[PDB]
């Protein structure tokens, strides 16, 4: 019974989390066998980052300029080097609470857990979802860059924060930013950002499972006309596919829920809510509705 | 900046989680020095339970505790309300520094939700004014448990049951909140107010994140109306109004009227003035 924006257990993703300093500048890194990963942006000086030249400033830099601390103990950093927009530390121990992990590139709409870090410490845990316009919508302070987004015994890490444009914005663990944007404090546009319609599809099967069935009451072709008029994702057979298991196990056929919503955006909610929510939730998939429902665990 | 419901870090927990079984009855335990707690519940049958009765039919060797692949050694069991406490011969190498709390409604805490003995996600909630939680927790969740994080852990809740709707449970001396007993019959919780101190904490973090439109001055006579709990309250929440400038109760109007606040299309009463703080300024544990 009821039903949670829920994230990941973070223990795993925590004995990964270090402190990286250089110069006055100190981020959040994260520690998997003898690579320390963290967001180039740590070697930038205060005036660096309104346009840094990032291979001219990391040449001024020697493998004891960066202090990586692991709690109280110090790793000795035995290499540098720079892989697109993150840096690469070798240091001379394997973290022995390296977890199983992948390195992986999530799709827009896709959702994760979120270990927000300071001081190589963490402070909290949350669940985001990657927005078609490939911000996040989270919580980040200063000093939170290199906190990392990930999912679940095998961590697949898919995000490290490096910047707060009111939204935030990151790289992938290879240092590919999502969505156009680069790492320099100038104002970046993030596109027209929409609704991520198989998510908001998923989140209404969640409603009915757990009772919420007020709503319930069209053609894809058809739903897709409202869809791009109320600056929803369109919808793929491909999305229709992935709501197949929750269409089976609810009995609702995935154009009969899309019926339903179409309505929901035509005609608003009346004042109304849906599993405690006075707006459509967009940031759960179909996935996590399943997990949360049939409570799969790590 | 930005403004999220924040779990603390889990691992502290995920490290204590053991799976408890007695007869064909499975639930989680929490396994802390040489001591695993679990919901007495844990020794009933599907067929009103009589505790001592049953229990006293219960041996050490009936309950078979498992963490991960290792299984501990159960060397005595007592009943303290509740709760069943299964003595072990092993200590938690993985204890982590800890204190057992019995937390007051409107206070707020993350649940690990597991089953089995195993995470399957964290997530925060509020202890609601009638002492009932809304968590997501499906048969098998018993024995989860709700905590804050100081590196000291204090556990707040045990998972006792799903009631037709939301849920309850115990603190960690197997005391219920609220008026519920571990039976499964019907069990009214009374009406459920809003927290109203909490809902001010956040509408300060929302001026703190920019949003401002809501800002339009025992007048608690509209509270009692809207159903918000009555308005000590304050002193709690003077660092924000130091922070912003601003105690903003006039959400008189908001009650009254009814756009988005923080993403939201609802008044948020699961934050409290110290989550607020927490989050907004950065605290790391
Ligand atoms: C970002 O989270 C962050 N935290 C701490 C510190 Br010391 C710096 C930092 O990044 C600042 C930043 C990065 C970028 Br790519 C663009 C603008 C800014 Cl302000
Ligand atoms: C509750 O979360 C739970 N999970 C797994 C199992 Br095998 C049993 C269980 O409790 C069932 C229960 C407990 C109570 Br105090 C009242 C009604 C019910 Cl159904």
């Amino acid at each position: 019974s009821g039903f949670r924006k829920m994230a990941f257990p973070s223990g795993k993703v925590e004995g990964c989390m270090v402190q990286v300093t250089c110069g006055t500048t100190t981020l959040n890194g994260l520690w998997l066998d003898d690579v320390v990963y963290c967001p180039r942006h740590v070697i930038c000086t205060s005036e660096d980052m309104l346009n840094p030249n990032y291979e001219d400033l990391l040449i001024r830099k020697s493998n004891h300029n960066f202090l990586v601390q692991a709690g109280n103990v110090q790793l000795r950093v035995i290499g540098h080097s720079m892989q697109n927009c993150v840096l690469k530390l070798k240091v001379d121990t394997a973290n022995p609470k390296t977890p199983k992990y992948k390195f992986v590139r999530i799709q827009p709409g896709q959702t994760f857990s979120v270990l927000a870090c300071y001081n190589g410490s963490p402070s909290g845990v949350y669940q985001c979802a990657m927005r078609p316009n490939f911000t996040i919508k989270g919580s980040f302070l200063n000093g939170s860059c290199g906190s990392v987004g990930f999912n679940i015994d095998c961590v697949s890490f898919c995000y490290m924060h490096h910047m707060e444009l009111g939204v935030h914005a990151g790289t992938d663990l290879e240092g590919n930013f999502y969505g156009p944007f680069v790492d320099r404090q100038t104002a970046q546009a993030a596109g027209t950002d929409t609704t991520i319609t198989v998510n908001v599809l998923a989140w209404l099967y969640a409603a009915v499972i757990n009772g919420d069935r007020w709503f319930l009451n069209t053609t894809l072709n058809d739903f897709n006309l409202v869809a791009m008029k109320y600056n929803y994702e369109p919808l793929t057979q491909d999305h229709v596919d992935i709501l197949g298991p929750l269409s089976a196990q609810t009995g609702i056929a995935v154009l009969d829920m899309c019926a339903s919503l179409k309505e929901l955006l035509q005609n608003g909610m009346n004042g109304r809510t849906i599993l405690g929510s006075a707006l459509l939730e967009d940031e759960f998939t179909p996935f996590d509705v399943v997990r949360q429902c049939s409570g799969v665990t790590f």
